[PDB]
């Protein structure tokens, strides 16, 4: 097809909670719009400084009114210079940003119930007598990432499930709001402007509904598997730094 010039705002917002395929989806972004898509990631590789800013959106998120004017604004200022929202913190505000970015269409990435929570208990949410949650952290620590990091994972969940509390060691509560939050999405965003989205489902039906073209020699990303965090995990325990081990993981990273 031909190139023309997009424009770089938020011109896709995905809703997929965390575990449903986000940061290939990321990836996937990229490679279409040549500028950066957000994701938990984002915060974690270039921007910790975000994790206050996100903590504070989040607070005041309770609260067109002047409450919600500033609220928008500071989205706005955070998500200043990417084309796409994936990922904890964003996907719980996918009401917000749609009415923020108005000419955004939206994204749900879905999976098997019981995979999601078992990928999810591996790397976003162990349970406390996991003794994988204290490798975790372990190699989290060599990332720069303090309990203000794990703060705004629970906060961000409990934002996106509507939860003003949430018993994160509980498998059945959260297959619950996995659920229910995924159903709310599809009744909530109109279906012209969402697009479901399976793991394996690849490039077609999300450039179809973006209206560009497949990217021609290059696979759709199959990225951040539960195992390879694993590894990432313990080499950041070993080597403890990311630069000594960042040659190692190109793509996820
Ligand atoms: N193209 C693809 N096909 C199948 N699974 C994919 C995929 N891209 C990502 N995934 C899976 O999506 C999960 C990661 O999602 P996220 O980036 O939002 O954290 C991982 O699941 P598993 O941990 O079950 O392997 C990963 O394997
Ligand atoms: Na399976």
């Amino acid at each position: 097809g031909a190139m023309i010039e997009s424009s770089t705002t938020i011109q896709v917002i995905s809703a997929g909670l965390p575990r449903t395929g986000t940061k290939s989806l990321k990836n996937a972004l990229e490679i279409i719009y040549h500028k950066p898509c957000y994701h938990m990631f984002e915060i974690i590789f270039n921007k910790q400084s975000d994790i206050i800013k996100w903590q504070n959106l989040i607070h005041d998120s309770h609260m067109l009114t002047t409450k919600t004017i500033a609220i928008y604004d500071k989205l706005k200022e955070l998500l200043d210079g990417y084309i796409a929202t994936t990922d904890l913190p964003t996907c719980g505000f996918y009401k917000d940003l749609m009415n923020i970015y108005p000419n955004a269409k939206v994204l749900l990435t879905i999976r098997d119930k019981y995979d999601w929570l078992h990928s999810l208990r591996k790397v976003v949410l162990p349970k406390s007598n996991d003794p994988w949650k204290l490798k975790i952290e372990e190699g989290d620590k060599v990332l720069g990432l303090n309990s203000d990091f794990y703060k705004l994972t629970e906060d961000s969940l409990k934002f996106a499930f509507q939860k003003d509390d949430l018993n994160f060691d509980d498998d059945q509560v959260l297959l619950e709001c996995y659920d229910e939050y995924n159903r709310l999405v599809q009744e909530t965003v109109p279906s012209d402007r969402l697009l479901v989205l399976r793991l394996g489902d690849g490039w077609e039906p999300l450039c179809k509904f973006l209206n560009v073209e497949i990217p021609n020699g290059i696979d759709y990303p199959c990225v951040n598997s539960h195992h390879q965090m694993t590894q990432l995990t313990e080499q950041l325990i070993k080597y403890k730094s990311l630069d000594a081990i960042i040659h190692m993981f190109p793509d996820l990273i």
